[PDB]
Order: structure tokens, then C-alpha cells, then sequence
């Protein structure tokens, strides 16, 4: 609604984020997803049947496909969603995490940069984040931990290019890993607008985070077990207990607006408060009574 | 005193903690150092005159340079401590630490996989970590976070070599950060003794870690201003005000063993406790009193 | 069941012929699956929910990748079948074939070559083909012309590994193409049989192809249009009208056995026939009478 | 006489294509080759002695070399002609002809999209084929294949540059294959004439083909043996007995223009023909009556 | 003096040269010095305290940090002086020497040409070179040599770049290699007014040379053992016993101005003298006496 | 004569060199040929028509064909002979000569290094030099100058292969350059007996050298002027004015042995003289008598 006659590219854009990210912007804006399976842009045409859905075939890895279609496209605003579903499996394939997240973003990022003067319309650049960025514990969450400060690196040196991230949790668009974990409830259109108010009103090397109420996984479980018995599955390798979305140290440069916090870009020199907190999932939590009454909503 | 008649490969060794390792293994070993700067070897031929000491010139960087020095040795035990002194300008020169960190370790340890027939010697291969790695808030920090799990991948497919990490804090061996700034205690000794523990006795996959006290950096700085007036600079940009060595994810797979604390590696199910804790510099904090006492000695 | 207590390594087995082959093979051998996407790695464990299966995620482009996965591995047989679904698509995004193709191809290729010494198992590499790849006329089938070029290239300088392709036509397991279009008609099952007789069968350097019926597509697409009306769109970019699976240059070096057909090695100076011909669907083609009765059974 | 002041460059321009290209051209146009062989540039500069003929030492294969020259010459045309004579020995040193043709144009093709901005000259790009690309059967007639692709492709996206190709058979400018060996007659002025009409009158996207009478090998070397025995060798590896220019797939997207047909690009929905034919040198073929007057005149 | 409100970029500008060419130039032009140890970057900072000094970490080995590099800073002027202290040991790590010193070099030559069109500043580039590149007997030196050449040849095809080299020998600011030895007297003054009189008064392909008396070494190191006993050590791999600056192939296109004298481009066919001659540190050989008096002022 | 037996395998052997090689060692050994123009490779087979002789299409540029064809052939002599004719066209296509002398040459030292375990037959290797490596002026002399030193370099490190170089001037087998030009004389037949020396007489590590009369260019280009004018062309660039062989830092090392000199390598502390020489074409200059008589017979 505040994003409109744009060009929006979108690498990794055939999943869910991609998929909903088309349904909201594709009546007003052209869309071109870049991606590797083209089973998926096949069947996506088919859906959108629009001319303003453009599918480009290639791998974030490979830097030179990936300058030559952002050369191509021209786009005025980019947004990085590219990365793996099952977190976990990161954690014995690591070079492969290491090269879709870090190295597909300094891809992308360096395209900007180096190719900057044949790339007039570009205005904004959006990495999407994830809770496990902070603190992390795990490969996946150490890798998107990086592309972070690489965002906020090329906001420090090339000044006329919003560059911004977002960070959240689980979407929620029978097996319980563990009775006591905890995670942060959004749902897919949360995520969507949150990339939005972060391009529109996001400031150059800030983080954006969203607030949101979080549930005990079991008393979601419980819930879907009544309206339709549960396995306790052990945790996955390299998974918390629960998830993190600030930290102490970011605490200190985070500016709260409202429904969203801005993490300050480390290179402001800037304090905020020196009353350090941590924003987790373990934090506020729903009660069952209150979960279902959501689920419901 | 349990490492005698080897060859001892260590990438990085013309530092403060290569040198110490030096002095330590000498007389009983062979030592080869793998840095960048020549005019170093140049100085530590001078001072130790052993032709047991060999310096080659080179950048952990370097795939190829690696390669060919690893297979010219063939070392019993491979110690890997390079990266730079100054850890905050990481941050707005990522690529650098990326490349350094990461990609030179998995330089050392592709050679241990794909070159395991030309390494008949190799026994151990020790990475030496920090306790920015543990829930890391800083570009180095994350990129030493996925260190250890490239370290403790190996260990998973590689069974006939012990691949361990040992991650310590600040080594001791007027300017104020911030006055509410904490940090473990350790001397060079202390690492040195860490680094021999976990070859000898840490196992494949661990993580292993000392038990140290800690000190508001403040006591101290206010000692040596006595002794011998006091600046108070801020924080540096991705600077915590803390050092933590254990989180309470890795706290759930920590095997306590007196003097060290060994972690488990991800791949084992073994759950140790679930009464999860964090080992952070925050707290048993030496008085003022008692860190003048252990300066002393 | 002339394939058993092996460790058969497939790339791009996520796939149907990937899930076929693994149905047929799993009770009595080890099956390792390297391929991109971890989703269907999931899913895949979770029906067969065998250690007997094992995935591997990685990219067929990535050498290093690609050539630290068969070392670990040391199978008994390898298998490339890694290609797009969406042929067509090829044909503006040339480089993603070449790579994913060519490319690929090479890096399995050179490490039976250079690795070989680490690979002590290894019997066997098949390279699964298309009659796109005979008289070829777009991108697709050009490069996997090239692909079987490379497989009996191979077959002429490393003698100790048998090295074959298979090469076949559609596989069955409303729109309308063309009123004139034929295509060969074979099953999912018939693909695996071709692989399991060329591995065993097939001499070191053939390219072995079936014995099939072919149908005028619009004979079938009329029967579906019963038993359940029909769109004729247009010719895909580079699609031709029938499906050719030996030229009159193969047909020279062609010898039959029976349900397949054998083309000698292009270094085989051996003439079976100066009586050239073509093999294509456009000949001994089934009446729609003879189609239907052959769909029902 | 349609090409004047121009600057021409030419990849492989020092052969008998480059040096006829050269004494055609070289009165009213700046030429410019790039070629690995500098005693080639040597005596050709001792021929020409001409300041409008310079030499680039380079090999196609080298993408930094390639684009350095480009953007030093800044030329109005560009010819690429690069490739092996020897054409059989190909198949059995592939990468060979690989990386001299696909990779050597993918250099090209990329210079003048990347660097499009800084080659302000540059109107026509014009690629050598052959036959043997045309349903190949060979590796070398493959890659042809893909390269013409690519030139496709290129045209695709790339509005403001004509892409053209053109294809042709043997230039005529004691042994015997086999007695049935048919060849199109084409003179290397004729070569020359294709490519002047292929950058004046070709679309761009389209691959230009000439209209030729063909000969039986025999017919022509029974008249050199009486002029002045003969050999039958046989085929060589990957040889096949006809030369085919267009086959029934190209067939029906081809407009003939007289003593020249355009074959349009792929991405053109326009049928021209359902009555597909071949075009090869097994029809039309010349009496050794007819062949003999035309090798006289 | 006459570099005046100029942003002044040097390659290795963290040693001795470096910090005498920021004393010199830094109260009246920006200094931006690119170099490999950030240790020597906070020194400096340090010492200078101005943000007219901005450090770099990076190798000069890395072709996109360099790029990244020159394009962010765009400057008027590029000094290139990396390379390492001990030149001997190059002898047995050459490629540490041809990496650093030649494809260094040409990292940031190709900036200059490749990405000019983004370096609208860009007006002199010095290239530091050493008495060991003239006749050189030594890994090092040759290195050094060919670099010279590659400066040479960039004048050539880019005209409006003024591409300068300067040639010098050992810089003054007990152990004796031999009694024969001589070296031509300069200091790290002399060194910068050379740097300075190339950039103003050198022309773009010349090679600037001092105009230097020399010495026996040991005439300066007896002189030492006075003030202040001398162990002989002997030559190291690779050294002579002599330095010289202009070889007789050099002197017939050698123009003398005073106290400097202008090596003229090999592709200027301008022949200076056909009296060769050598310039070397053998002839015009002061005094002892005399040398004591040039040292003691 | 004592080469007997062998596998003999030549990089750049399809030239003057190449073929008298092959015409003295064909009957009693296997050659192979490794180099780029498959047309030579075709004529050369016609010439000499045995099974004796393998050609090789590669570039030496190329590592892994390089290595694929070393390991392939597994030779007991290497011999490195790859490279320009036209010298002086290196001067300002500088990339050209790097890469086919210096990385060529790396390349294939590499293979002998890395892959010492798949080549159990390799027993010596020859780098064939120039007197324009001995005190280099230009950038060819420059580059095979450090071609040496690569050469010695792995003799130091690599103690069970021989690698030996030979360096020598013009060989034999109307315009004048300059009046003053010398050049040692030697012919075809004396470079193969310097090879074959060097191979079972020279030790690993070392230089050798031939013993060579010298002439007057111009003497020579007057006889031919009168068995059959003369024009007088000036010097190319970077051209000198004689052929050096030892230069007086390399002559305090030359162990002379007759018709041959040995320079030792650079690590062995043996000084043979300190009388220093130069061994150069200005010297034992041939009367025209004396030239006469040797041109004759
Ligand atoms: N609950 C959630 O789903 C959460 C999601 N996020 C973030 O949202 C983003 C996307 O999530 P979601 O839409 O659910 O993800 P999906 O798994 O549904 O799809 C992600 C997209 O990335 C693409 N992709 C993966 N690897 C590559 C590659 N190497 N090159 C090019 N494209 C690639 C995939 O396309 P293809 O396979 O065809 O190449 C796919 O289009 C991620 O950044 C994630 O961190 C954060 C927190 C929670
Ligand atoms: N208080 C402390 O000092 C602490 C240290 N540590 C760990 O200890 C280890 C070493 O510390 P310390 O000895 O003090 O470090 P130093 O700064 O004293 O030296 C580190 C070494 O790394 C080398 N190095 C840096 N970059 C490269 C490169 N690209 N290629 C090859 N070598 C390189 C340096 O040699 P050169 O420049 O010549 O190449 C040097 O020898 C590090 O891993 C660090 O994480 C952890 C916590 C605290
Ligand atoms: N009858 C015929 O001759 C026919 C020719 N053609 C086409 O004509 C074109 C040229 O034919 P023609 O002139 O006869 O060929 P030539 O064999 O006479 O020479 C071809 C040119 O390509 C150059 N070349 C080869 N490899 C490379 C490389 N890797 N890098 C840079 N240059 C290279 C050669 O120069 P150098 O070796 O010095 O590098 C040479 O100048 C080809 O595209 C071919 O497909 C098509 C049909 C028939
Ligand atoms: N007597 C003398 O000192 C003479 C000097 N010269 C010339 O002067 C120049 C510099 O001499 P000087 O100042 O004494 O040298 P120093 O040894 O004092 O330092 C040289 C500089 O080069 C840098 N450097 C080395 N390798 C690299 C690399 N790979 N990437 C980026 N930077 C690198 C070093 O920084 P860092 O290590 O931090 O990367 C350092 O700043 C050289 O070109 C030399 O040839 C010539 C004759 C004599
Ligand atoms: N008077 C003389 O001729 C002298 C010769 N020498 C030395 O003798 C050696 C050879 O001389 P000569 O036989 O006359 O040389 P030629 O010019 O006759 O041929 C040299 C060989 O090198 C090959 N070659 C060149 N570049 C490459 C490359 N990039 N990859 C693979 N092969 C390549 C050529 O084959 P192709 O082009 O097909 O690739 C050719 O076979 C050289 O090392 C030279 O330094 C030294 C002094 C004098």
C-alpha cells in the first residue's frame, strides 16, 4: 500500500514468504523471483497467470547469474529470502549453508556495490532475518548472524541505498520436540508486513524487529490433539529452547516504535539505554487459554 | 610433559601464542610455524637458534600453499590460532576475518580429508577458539562460532583423527572500556596447559573449556593506576560488556571435569543435564582485594 | 536381483527415478542420494525409514562438493541422473543446463579419475540419457549429447571401471501439444530394468537403449478425455514433433540383443551395418485401439 | 561494399576465414585479430604490411584477456571463428573443444552484456557455425550446436546489438573417406559473402544458411587422379556421410530468401511451414559431369 | 610541495616508506594506506590522530578487496611499495613473492584499466621498485623486474593515466656478509623526494633512477664498531655483491637530468647513446673518510 | 644413447625442438607430445607413422589437463619446453608469456609434487631455458628466469626426482638486426645433446651450461649475401646486444666440466671461486674466416 509501480526482486521467492509476498504486490508492482527449482515457477505462473510475475532460474551461489540478472532487472527495491527449511541438517552440510547464506549475499550485495552506476532504479535492499541470528547457537543461526552485519557493513560505505533487515521468529503458515520449548507466534502476512513498514520506514543499517506474544509448543500441540495422541520427539542438533529476537549487547542501541524495535546500526555511536534487557520467547507467554483463543482468531 | 618426539604444526605461530608454545615444546619436539610475516620467523630464528624450529611463509588463506606444506611435513599434531589482533575492526572489514577465519580453517582441515593418505602422522588437530564464539554478538565471534562447528563436523565423518576446540578468554600476558566491563582471568601458561589438556585428554568432537575466575576490569585498571590517571573510552563497535564461555544450550551437553569442562559435541544425544546454567564473567567475581592478591603472584 | 549387497550412490535421486530405484533396491543394498533440495531428503527418510538410505545435500556443479561425497561414500555403483524437469525452459537460461549438466557430469567423471586410487569399490558408472540427446536440436539435448561424448571418452582411458549409458524416452508415470506430435511409450518401472541391464549387461563405453512401442499423443489424450475437454497449445520453444532414439550415424555401430540395443564405443572400429536407419517414434506406431488396451494393462 | 570504415574484430582471424576476411576488407575497415599464434601474426603482418591490420596475442579461453581487448578495440563488428581443424580429434580430447568453443563465446557474449556501457561502437556480433551442428553427431558438432544457442540467447535479451550466425559446409579453398560421402560445394569467397549478408541483411537472433549444390566425395577425387591412385581410409571417429544445414525441426521456421534462408530464432512463435523438410547434401547432388565443369570454372 | 589537496592511495603503506610518505604529505592531502596487519593500523592512528589517515586491511593477492578498494576511495594518485623485508627468503617461497610483488600488482593495474571509467581522479600511479630488478640474480629481483615491465606496458594502452616507476637502492633508515660489498648510499628522505620528483617530473612508461654515491659496507660497518666486534657472515642464497641501477641494455635509452635520470619506455624508438654503460655501486666509491663525513652529517 | 627404454614425455613438443627430439629417441623410447595445435600433431604422425609417438592436444596453461596427462601417462622423463618463438612480441602482451612460462611451468612442478604417489615411473625433469633468463632485460628473459628458479626451488624440497635446467643461446637450425649484435653459436643436434647431458650427468638442482664459440651476427648475414642485399632493421624492444650464459654472481658458483658448466644451486653453501667471470657473446668472437669455415661444415 506504500509499495507501488515498483519492480520488487525476490531471491528465494517460490516458498511461502516468495508466494505471499506475489499474492499482496503483484496487482500494483512487477515481481521477478529468482530461484533454482523451475518445477516451482512453473506451477506459480500457472497460479498468477500475470505477465508481471517474472521467474529467473538460478542459484544465489553463482555470482556471475546473479549480476547479470540483477543487470537485467534493474530493480528498485531487492529483497534476500534465499536459504534451506530444515534448519538442522545445516549442521553436518555446513559448506552448504555457508555458501547459500553468506556467499549468496555478498552475491548479491557486491553486485550493488561494484555494479552500482548500471543499477539507477535500485533504492532499497532487504535481507530477511531470523531469531536465530541472535545469540545463535547453530550453524544456520551463526551464518544468518553474519549476513546481518554484511548488511550493516555495505550501510556504513555506500550511502545512497537503504539497506535494512528483519528478524523474526516462526510462522506458523503430532510430534513435540520438548515440553518446555518455547517459540515467538506470527503469522505469514506479519512477515510480509514487516518487510514492508522495514523498506518504507526502516532507516539504512537498522534491524527490525517484530513484537509479538509467545507459546509453549505444547499447549499448541495439546490443542490440535482435541479438535483431532503426541510423540515427544528429542531436540534436533544445535536447537534452543527457545528463541531470541534481542539480545543484551543489542538492547543497548535498540529504539522500540511501537509494534516494531529498530536495532541501531553498530558504527552509531549512540546508547540508548544502558538497562540492558533480552526479548525471548521464555518472556510473556500465552496462556493455553489465550493461545487457543488466537489460534482461533 | 605428555607431548614428546613430535612434530608439531601450527598455523599462526609467530604471535604471543605461538612463541610461548614454542618456548614450551622445543627442547622435545619439532615445531613448524605457518604465518605470513617473514621478518617475524626472522626474529624467533634469532631467538630460539634450534633447527628444530622451521618457519614457513605463507597465508592460511592460500588453499594451495596449505596444501603443500601439510603434505611436506606431515605433522603428528596441527594447531590452528590464526586471526587478528584488533577483533573489532572485523567489523566493517568482514570479508577479511570471513577469510582468515573460516575459509583458512577449512583450508587445514580439507587437506586432513581429501590428502588423509599423505598424512600418515597426523594424530590430532587442535582450533583454538574464544569465548566470543559463545553466543557471539560480533562478526569475529560469529565467524569463530562456525569454526568450531566445521571442527566438530569433521570429527563426525572422520573417525581416525582427534579434531578438538579449546575456547578460553582474555590472556594478561591508563584506558577504561566501560566501567561495569567483566572478563575472565587466564595467563599465557593457562592457554598453554588448556591446549595440551584437550589433545591429551579432550575427546574427538568436544569443546573444551577452563574453569577461571573473573574481574570487573575496572579493579584492575584502578590497581595499576597506583602502582604507577584513568581515560574512560566507550565501548567498541560489536563490543560486549561480558565474556561468556558456556550458554545455556551448550550447558545441557557440558561434562564437568574439574579443572575444565569438556562439551559434548552436537551429534551426541547424550542429555547431561536439564537444569540448563550460562558461564559467563558476570559472575564469582574476585573483590578488588582478591585481584590484587593473584597480580601479585 | 543382480544387484545386490552393494552401495549404489545416486545424483539427483530425489526424483521419481531417484524414489523408484530405491524402492527396488533398498531391501537388499546400500543407497546414498546427493541432491539440493533437504525437503524430499525428509520426506524420502520418513517413507522409507531405512538406515539403509542415506542423503547427502549438495549441488552436482560443486566439485569440491561433489568429489568429497564420493570419497566418503567409496561406492560400488554410481548413477547421474541430476537434470531439470522443465526442458524447455533450458533454452533462455542455457548456462543453468550447461552446469547442472555438463559441468556436473565432469566433476563425478574426474574424480573416478583422479581419485581413483581412493576409490577402491567402484565398478560401475552409469549416466542416464534422453532421446533428446540423439539428433539433437535444443540446448537440453545437445548437452546431454555432450554428456554421453564424456561417459565413452572416459570409457576409452580408464579400462578397470565400467563406464555406460542408458538413453530412453518418456516415461507415463486437458492439454495437447500438437495434433501430429509421437513420442515412445515406457514406464517408471522400464527406465530402472534399462539401468539394471545396461550395469550388468551394457559393455564399458555402449549407449544402451530399449526396444519400445510409441503412440500418437493425441491418441492418448483423446482416451483420458472418456474416462474423464482438450486445449491444443503450441510447440514449446525447441520441442520436436517425434522422439528419436538412434540416428543413421549410430545405427552403423548399433548391435541389437533383443529387447535393447547397444551402440559400440565411437572408438570401436567394428561396422555392424552399412544398412543405415533411423529409430524413432514415428514409426511402428500403436493404433489408438492398440494404445488403450495397453494403458489398461 | 556494404561494410566500409569500420573497425572488425576478429576472434581466430588468422586462418584462411581471417586472412580471406582480411584482403577483402583490410582497404576501408580497421581489422583487428585475436588469435594464440603470434608467428601467424608475424608473417601476416610481412603480407598485408598495413597499419589498419593489429595483432592480439590471446586465447578465447581467457575471459580476462578476451574482455581487456574488447574494450581496448571498442570495434563495430565482431566475428567469431575460433576452433580446432582437426575436427575428430575432439572426441577424444573433449574439454578441449569444450572450453575453445562454448566457453571461448560465453567470454565473448558476456563482454559485450556486462560491458555493454563501454563498448559505445558496437553493432553486430556475428558467430561462425558449421554443419556438423545441424542434429550433430559429433562433440564438436554439439558444442557448434550449443554455441548457436547461446547467440540465440544472447539476442533474447540484448535488443540493441544484431546476434546473427551463420552455417556452412567444406570450403574447397590421393584419399577417400568412403564411396558414399556426400559434401555441400562452397568456395571460401562464398564464406565470406555469407558473412558480409549475415550482418547486413540477418536479424537479429537469426542463424543465415546458404543455398549450395553438393558432390559426392568420389566424383571429386576420381578427377584430381586423372589430372594427375587413391585410398579409401575409413570414417573417422564421429564422421558421418552427409552434411545436413537444415533439419525438419529448424525446417519450420525458415524463411527463404533466395540464394539464402533465415532460420528464426526459437523465441519467435511464427510458424512458417508445417511440411517440414531436410536440407543435406544427399539431394541435389551433381553429376561428376556437372562437378567436374564447376571445379574447371 | 607540489602534491598538494591530492587523496594520495598506498599499497603498503604501513612500513617505513609509508609512515614517511604520511609525515611528508599528511597536513596537506588525504592519505589512505591499504595493508595486510590492522595491528600497525592502530599504531599508527595513533601516532598521527588524524582523519586525514584512513587504514585498509586487506592483501594486496585479493583482486576484489583492491577493486573494492580504489573504486570506494577513488584517488589522484596510487603509490604501490608491498612487498617483504627479507629478500633472501623468497629464494625457496616464490610463490609468496610472485603472488605479493606480480600479481599484486597487477590487481590494482587492472582496476585502473577495467574500472576506469569509475576513477574519474585517477592521475598518477608510482610503482616502487629496487636496484635488484636491474640484471636481477634473484627471485625477488626478477619479480620486481617484470613488474617494471607491466607498468611499461600499461603506458602504453592508457593514455591518460600517468604510469611511473622508481628504482632505488638500500635505504639507511655487529655483522658483516663480505668484505667486497658495496650498496649506493640513500635515506628514507632521499627515497620520498624521488617518489615526489616521479609523480610531478617523471613522463607516463619511464623508469626514474637517483643519482647516488656508494660504499663498502664494510668501510661503514668498522666505522660502527668504533662508536660503538664484527662477525663475517657469508653471502645469503641470491644475493650480489653489487647493486646496480641502469645495465647497458637500459643506458642507450636512458636521458640524464642532474640528479636524476629518466630510463625512457622500451616502446620509445628514440636511441639516447650507443656509448653503453653500467651504473653500479662498484664504481665512484667513497672514501672511508668520506663516508664518515656522510654519515656523521 | 644412455636414454634407452623410457617413456619420455615433452610439453611443447610439435616444434623444431619437439621433432628432432622425437627423431633421436622414437626408435628405443615412447614420446608423448603435450601441446595446443592439433594440425601439427596430424602431420607429425604422418611424418614419423609409430604407435611410438602420442600427441597430447593441451594447453600447459591449463593445471588440469595438465595433471589428467601427466598422471595418464606416467612418463620416467618430463621435459619442459613450452613457449613463444617471436620474443619480443612479449613486451606488451606481458599475460601471455606469465602465464604459458611461469604458470605452465607451475603447473606441471605441481603434478610431480602433489601427485609424487601416482607417478612412480617419473625419474627426471628438464626445464628447457635461454641466455636471456641470465641477467634478463626483457620480459620474456625475465619470466624464464624465474622458470629457474621454480625448478631449483622444487629440487630442494622434493629429494628423489631430478630436476635439471638447461640454458642455452640462438640455434642455427636479407636483414640485419644491429652491426654490433653477438650471439653464441650453436645447432639443433647440440640442444638435444644438452638435454641428454644434463638428464644423466647433471645433478638435481642444477644449471648446465654449454661451452659455445660466438660470432658477429653481421659476419654471418655477409656470407649469406654472397653465396645469394642487406637491409638494417633497428633493435626490437627489449632486444640487448649479446647472449650472456653466466653472469659474474652466478660464475662464483659454476663447476666447470668441459664442454659443460654446472651452476650450482643457489642452497649450496660451496663457493667454487671468487674470482668472478662473465661468460657472454662479446668474448672468443670467430673471425668471418673462422665463421666461414664453421657455417660450411
Ligand atoms: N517459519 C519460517 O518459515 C521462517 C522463515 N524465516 C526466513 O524466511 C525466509 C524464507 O522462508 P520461506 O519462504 O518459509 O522458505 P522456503 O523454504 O519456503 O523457500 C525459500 C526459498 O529459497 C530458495 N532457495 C534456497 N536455496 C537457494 C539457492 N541456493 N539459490 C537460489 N534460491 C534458493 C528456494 O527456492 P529453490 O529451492 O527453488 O531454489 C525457495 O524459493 C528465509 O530467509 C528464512 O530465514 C525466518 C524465520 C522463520
Ligand atoms: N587474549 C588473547 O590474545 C586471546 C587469544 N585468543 C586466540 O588465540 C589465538 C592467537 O592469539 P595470539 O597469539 O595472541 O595472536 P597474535 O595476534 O599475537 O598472532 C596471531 C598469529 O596469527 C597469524 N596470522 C594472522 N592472519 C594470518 C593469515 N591470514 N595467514 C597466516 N597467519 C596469519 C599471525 O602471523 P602473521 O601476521 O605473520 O601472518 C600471528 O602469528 C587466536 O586464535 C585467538 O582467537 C583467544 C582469546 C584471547
Ligand atoms: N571447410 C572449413 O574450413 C570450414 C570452416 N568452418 C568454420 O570456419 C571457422 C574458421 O575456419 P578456418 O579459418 O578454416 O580455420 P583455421 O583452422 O584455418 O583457423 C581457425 C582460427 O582459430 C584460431 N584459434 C583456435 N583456437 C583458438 C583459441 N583457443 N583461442 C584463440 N584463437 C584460437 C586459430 O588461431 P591460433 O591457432 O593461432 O590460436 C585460427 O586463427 C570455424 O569456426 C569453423 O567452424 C565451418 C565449416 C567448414
Ligand atoms: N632499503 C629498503 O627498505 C628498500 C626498499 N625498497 C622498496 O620500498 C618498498 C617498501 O619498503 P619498506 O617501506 O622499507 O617496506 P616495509 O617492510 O617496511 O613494509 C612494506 C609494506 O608492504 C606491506 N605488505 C607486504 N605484503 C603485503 C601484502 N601481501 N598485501 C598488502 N600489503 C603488504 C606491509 O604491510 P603488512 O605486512 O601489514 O601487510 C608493509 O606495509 C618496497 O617496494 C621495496 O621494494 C627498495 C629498495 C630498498
Ligand atoms: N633458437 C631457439 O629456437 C632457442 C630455443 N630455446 C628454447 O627452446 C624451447 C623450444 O624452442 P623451439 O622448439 O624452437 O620452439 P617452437 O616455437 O618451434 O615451438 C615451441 C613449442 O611450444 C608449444 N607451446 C607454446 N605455447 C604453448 C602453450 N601455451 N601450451 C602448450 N604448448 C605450447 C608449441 O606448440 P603449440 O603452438 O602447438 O601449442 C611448440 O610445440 C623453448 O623453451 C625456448 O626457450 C632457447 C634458446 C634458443
Amino acid at each position: 500500500s506504500q509499495i507501488n509501480d515498483k519492480t520488487i526482486m525476490i531471491f528465494g521467492g517460490s516458498g511461502s514468504l516468495g508466494n505471499r509476498l506475489i499474492e499482496t504486490y503483484i496487482n500494483n508492482n512487477i515481481i521477478v523471483n529468482y530461484s533454482r527449482d523451475e518445477s516451482k515457477h512453473w506451477s506459480m505462473e500457472l497460479k498468477y497467470k500475470s505477465d508481471k510475475l517474472k521467474n529467473i532460474i538460478g542459484d544465489i551461489r553463482d555470482f556471475e547469474k546473479v549480476q547479470q540478472s540483477i543487470m537485467r532487472i534493474n530493480p528498485d527495491i531487492i529483497i534476500i529470502a534465499a536459504a534451506l527449511k530444515h534448519i538442522d541438517r545445516c549442521e553436518y552440510e555446513i559448506n552448504e549453508c555457508l555458501d547459500t547464506n553468506i556467499k549468496g549475499l555478498q552475491n548479491v550485495l557486491k553486485v550493488t556495490e561494484i555494479n552500482r552506476s548500471n543499477l539507477s532504479n535500485l533504492k532499497a535492499v532487504c535481507f530477511v532475518s531470523t531469531d536465530k541470528a541472535c545469540s545463535p547457537v547453530n550453524s544456520y543461526g551463526m551464518s544468518k548472524a553474519i549476513c546481518e552485519t554484511l548488511v550493516v557493513e555495505k550501510s556504513k560505505y555506500i550511502k545512497d541505498i537503504k539497506y535494512v533487515c528483519v528478524r523474526y521468529g516462526n510462522v506458523l503458515n503430532f510430534t513435540l520436540t520438548h515440553t518446555s520449548m518455547t517459540r515467538f507466534i506470527m503469522t505469514l502476512d506479519d512477515s510480509v508486513k514487516l518487510i514492508e513498514y522495514a523498506i518504507i520506514n526502516g532507516n539504512s543499517g537498522e534491524i527490525v524487529i517484530p513484537k509479538l506474544n509467545s507459546m509453549y509448543i505444547k499447549d499448541m500441540i495439546e490443542l490440535f490433539a482435541d479438535k483431532y495422541p503426541i510423540v515427544i520427539t528429542g531436540l534436533r542438533s544445535g536447537e534452543r529452547m527457545y528463541e531470541s529476537l534481542i539480545n543484551d549487547t543489542q538492547s543497548m542501541k535498540t529504539v522500540p516504535k511501537g509494534d516494531y524495535y529498530h536495532i541501531l546500526p553498530t558504527y552509531d555511536p549512540t546508547i540508548v539505554t544502558e538497562e540492558f534487557y533480552e526479548y525471548s520467547s521464555k518472556q510473556n507467554i500465552l496462556s493455553k487459554q489465550e493461545l487457543e483463543n488466537y489460534l482461533n482468531q
